[PDB]
Parts: structure tokens; sequence; C-alpha cells
């Protein structure tokens, strides 16, 4: 079903690389059980450097997480945007471990917005990245928070409308 389709890495990448946003990754590698987010960040610090806004799209199994690393101003801060059920504490501290490498408290923003947007984790990632790019110098923690709160105030018909419109734009990048 296209209406409840979970976005893959390539499908999410094609949309997010369309106009610093890193390629979508899995949090923990299945076989070697390494923290890919930690390894990716470490690799970054040794090469050129971390942008003023580092965006990671991290998959923790069924979640697409918006992971933002940003400086404000002398202190770098970490931001986790979850649009589904609350992450278990195990998954959380794998992110905290990666946050420390970036040079960091880890701000987990967790609000379930997918009651009417099935597997919409990738959809909110695509949409909020556009928000953060239109927000500029605005505090990203309050950009995403007020967006999620306002999204819950919408009716089912409006939420479902967001679901089909966003998917029609995202699917275009993969075609």
């Amino acid at each position: 079903p296209l209406g409840s389709r979970m976005l893959s890495s390539d499908e999410l990448a094609a949309a997010t690389q369309g106009l610093s946003v890193n390629y979508p990754i899995g949090l923990i590698h299945p076989t070697t059980k390494e923290n890919i987010l930690s390894t990716q960040l470490l690799e970054k610090i040794a090469q050129s450097g971390l942008s003023h806004n580092e965006v990671f799209l991290v998959n923790t199994g069924d979640h697409w997480l918006l992971c933002l690393f940003y400086k404000l101003a002398e202190k770098i801060k970490c931001l986790i945007f979850n649009t589904y059920y609350d992450l278990n504490e195990n998954t959380k501290q794998e992110i905290i471990e990666a946050a420390k490498i970036a040079g960091i408290e880890v701000n987990f923003i967790e609000m379930n917005l997918q009651n009417n947007v099935p597997n919409g984790c990738g959809l909110f990632c695509y949409h909020t990245i556009q928000l953060l790019s239109n927000a500029g110098q605005n505090d990203p923690a309050t950009t995403l928070r007020e967006f999620a709160e306002n999204f819950l105030t919408l009716s089912v018909e409006e939420q479902a409308l967001f679901n089909t419109q966003t998917r029609r734009q995202i699917y275009e990048y993969s075609l």
C-alpha cells in the first residue's frame, strides 16, 4: 500500500538530498553490532568537520529518527525527533553514546503523530528538514516541538491529507 508504505533508505535519501543532510543510516549494524551513528560522527570529525547543523536520518528498526547536531552557540547540542512511540532506554543510550562523540543533555522530542499517518516517520523527516531550512536561526528544538503540537490539533481529514500529499512529492524523487 502506497498510503502506508514505510520509506526505504534510497527513497528517503532521494527526497532529502533534493535541495548538511547525511545519507540515511541504521543505528546499530545487525552483524557486528557496532554503533553506525557513532562511527559516522567519528569519521566526520577526522575529515573536514561538523557543519553548524548536522542532520542524521537514523533507522532503529521501524523508526525513522531525525537526529540533529547543532552549535548554539559555543556549546554543541543534540536533538532527537521521534514521531512514533517512545524509544526504549536501550536505543536511547546508543544515541547518547554517539552524542558524546559529537561533543555534547540529549534532547529527546517524542510525540506520536502517526495515528493517522501510518509509517509516516520518513514523511515527518522530509517535512521538518524543510521547516528547519526555512527556520534559519530559530531554535530548532522549539521549531519541531511546536510543529508536532500543532500537527496534533489537526483533524483526521487534515492529517490524512498531509499523508497523501507528502508521499506524492517524496515518491517523485524515486521516479
